[PDB]
């Protein structure tokens, strides 16, 4: 043999797939996740491109490399990518991965530690199969913000953290359907850049990568449209992005502290939302918990051959 190899396990959840790699990536040392992921990015990114690019992947797929968590008490550690670069936590990404170490029988129901960039959340496994994940503080940085975008005009939304920086837009317009999906990309990805044009940021200089958008949905709490940081949209309704709107929702008395919410996404999945104040604090951050289910779809090995120049994936330009 020559090949190189990169072994993973696929899952999805509510649609949204999740390429975890169990083996194949360069060491990233043993610092924590944050610098872990550093690493990867600076000197070792062309296995994020070969794992979920064309032709072994899509621009849809979202990518978790497994790692050893520093704390040798904690379950396992983990850093999530897309298309176009890095994550700080993944929601649907988290319940693929629990999913996963489920079906390869390295775990069974219970409450498993994972560390992550961002900081270190907890999943609990239920006896259904399904996985509750209590993410990292989620809060509102700015409220009710203008911005005006071009094609678009005047938006105006809140701008909170969830495990990634999220642009909730208030009054869109826009028709949360599978069968609008180009419409509701177009806006976003109008948004996305407008936020990037006009230098509008995180608390702490992060850029805006994902926008939402919300609604009434029929069966559900809200449904919503949650554009990635790789201009694809999310399948499911977004473990930080749903973080986001309730670290909203708590600000603005819409929920209580314990009280389910509902979220549809676009296509019709649902996660069920939850949260509590961090160190039972009112007012300030939330402690969000969001509930879904994956289902593994699939265990592979890449093969990236010495002569293949997709080895490293098709990178296209811009």
């Amino acid at each position: 043999g020559h090949m190189q190899r990169i072994r993973i396990i696929d899952s999805h959840t509510g649609g949204e797939p999740t390429r975890l790699v169990i083996g194949g990536f360069p060491d990233l040392g043993q610092g924590d996740m944050a610098e872990r992921r550093r690493l990867l990015g600076e000197r070792h990114d062309a296995w994020r491109a070969a794992c979920i690019l064309e032709p072994r992947g899509s621009d849809v797929l979202v990518g978790a490399l497994l790692c050893a968590p520093v704390d040798p008490e904690a379950c396992a550690g983990v850093i999530f990518f897309n298309n176009s670069g890095y994550l700080g936590m993944c929601g649907h990404g988290t319940i693929g991965l629990v999913a996963s170490l489920a079906h390869l029988g390295r775990i069974g129901p219970g409450v498993h530690r994972i560390e992550t960039p961002v900081g270190e959340v907890e999943a609990t496994l239920h006896e259904d199969g399904s996985v509750s994940v209590r993410n990292v503080p989620a809060y509102r940085y700015r409220r009710q913000v203008s911005v005006e975008v071009p094609g678009i005009g005047r938006v105006s939304g809140d701008i909170a953290w969830g495990g990634n920086w999220f642009f909730l837009v208030a009054g869109h317009g826009q028709r949360l359907a599978g069968d609008n999906l180009d419409a509701l990309t177009a806006y976003t990805v109008a948004v996305q850049q407008a936020l990037d044009d006009q230098d509008i940021r995180g608390e702490d200089g992060g850029a805006i990568d994902h926008i939402e958008l919300f609604a009434d949905d029929p069966h559900a709490d809200s449904r919503n449209f949650v554009l990635c940081p790789g201009k694809a949209y999310d399948r499911s309704p977004c473990g930080t992005g749903t973080s986001a709107k309730l670290a909203c929702l708590a600000a603005d008395g819409k929920l209580l502290p314990g009280q389910p919410w509902r979220q549809a996404s676009v296509i019709g999945s649902q996660f069920e939302g939850r949260y509590e104040w961090l160190d039972g604090q009112p007012g300030g951050p939330i402690v969000p918990t969001i509930r879904g289910r994956a289902h593994v779809s699939a265990e592979a090995t890449l093969l990236l051959a010495d002569d293949d120049p997709f080895a490293w994936g098709i990178r296209r330009g811009s």
